[PDB]
């Protein structure tokens, strides 16, 4: 028997509900991670500056009280393919240590470390009516700041019938809810139909029958063809969200990060959404304090996500990684000032959000219901993306899993609070 406590991300989260199913033979039964295991299972995030800790604190919180219920501890994920040296010297009372691969841990996690560098089912391992579905790993993208072009291998992208066979499965178990990830979803079949079959998919995974949403995640911009814009938004099951990492708007930073699209022809691409669907949700990252970074630069880029107009935005402070080539970069930028930034950048959006959830006010959005906290539901509509954005509360009745049409009356916090119209 065994237990797994899924973090770091939905690629994370994914590989768990996949490994999870695996266990069926060799584990013959999963503890419903209710402390009660015999072994644990615990994944890890390794690059997010800051996951990183949540897995560190983590591992303590199942190491502090290991002689408390007795579990064979073994920490798995990210945060072990690249600190296995440091991690197994500081906290050997584990077990086991495992970072990547996934047949594996049918005839290993049965004991055995390991780290060197076909199909399957699965099962979700709680009550949510959505499901992330892994396409491709790796990515050949020029990013200077990402460490993962030789951490997680090459670009490996799944094959359409593959991924449709699985999405077609989880909708029947009842799944209203498909997530796509991966490092980069616009690099998805360069490496298997020797071309962006990224619509292709879609186009397919679209046919299939019954209600359901589709949401796709991780777009790096320099690779979002108009042919999968055209197609995220010609698709009647495809919800209108785009997550599009730009990590800056300078001229000069990003040919340094690496980018190839600038910030002039990133705006034509991004507005020219707004204009086919002004409701059309943007959601992108950033990186302050990138090695190069100066005064011009941030006021760029403030402006930038100022004429933009991002639904949700999120900044993050640089954090050279050894191996990177930003981390060969030269002259940094203090750490303190660029929290500095990273705080006042954060200010700054904070305003440009609340004006975006102001225009959905009085307005019929779908809803997905996910619990019922007596006479009130919580949810989220097609904007809000999972456990990431935020939420909806609604005056009504339904079940997880519903999809009713509720509609905003007021917000604020990141959360839009509203009531179901047409009803029985």
């Amino acid at each position: 028997r065994v237990g797994i406590k899924v973090l770091g991300c939905p690629k994370n989260e994914a590989d768990c509900e996949v490994l999870a199913g695996v266990l069926r033979e060799g584990g013959h039964e999963i503890v419903f991670d209710v402390k009660d295991a015999d072994v644990v299972v615990l994944d890890t995030c390794a690059f997010i500056e800051d996951a990183k800790r949540e897995s560190i604190d983590e591992i303590f919180s199942f190491v502090d009280a290991k002689d408390q219920y007795g579990y064979k501890l073994v920490v798995k994920g990210c945060l072990v393919q690249r600190y296995y040296e440091e991690l197994k010297k500081e906290i050997p009372e584990v077990d086991q240590w495992i970072g990547v691969a996934d047949p594996e841990e049918i005839a290993n996690a049965i004991e055995t470390d390991l780290v060197p560098d076909r199909y399957r089912k699965r099962i979700d391992l709680e009550e949510r009516p959505y499901a992330y579905v892994k396409i491709s790993d790796g990515c050949d993208r020029g990013c200077t700041f990402c460490s993962i072009p030789s951490f997680k291998g090459s670009l490996r992208s799944r094959s359409i019938e593959d991924i449709t066979r699985e999405v077609e499965d989880l909708l029947k178990e009842g799944k209203k809810e498909i997530i796509l990830v991966a490092q980069d979803t616009t690099s998805y079949g360069i490496d298997l139909y020797r071309k962006q079959a990224l619509p292709d998919l879609l186009r397919r995974l679209n046919s299939l029958n019954g209600e359901f949403w589709i949401r796709v995640m991780y777009l790096h911009p320099d690779h979002l063809t108009e042919e999968i814009i055209s197609a995220m938004l010609e698709l009647d099951k495809v919800v209108k969200y785009f997550d599009v990492p730009v990590q800056h708007g300078s001229d000069k930073i990003l040919k340094l990060m690496g980018r190839t699209k600038s910030s002039e022809e990133l705006k034509k691409m991004l507005s020219s959404i707004r204009e086919r669907f002004p409701d059309a949700v943007l959601r992108t990252s950033i990186i302050v304090g990138f090695p190069g970074e100066t005064e011009e630069d941030f006021e760029e880029l403030k402006q930038f996500v100022e004429e933009i107009q991002f639904d949700k935005l999120g900044a993050f402070v640089y954090s050279d990684e050894e191996g990177t080539v930003a981390f060969n970069l030269k002259e940094k930028v203090d750490p303190e000032m660029a929290k500095r930034r990273q705080e006042e950048l954060l200010l700054l959006q904070a305003e440009i959000s609340n004006s975006r959830l102001d225009r959905f006010v009085g307005k019929k959005l779908k809803f997905l219901v996910e619990g019922k906290e007596g006479k009130f539901l919580v949810g989220r509509t097609w904007t809000e993306a999972p456990e990431v954005d935020g939420v909806v509360f609604v005056r009504g009745k339904g079940k997880i899993g519903d999809f009713l049409e509720v509609v905003i009356k007021e917000h604020d916090e990141y959360d839009m609070w509203g009531s179901v119209i047409l009803e029985h």
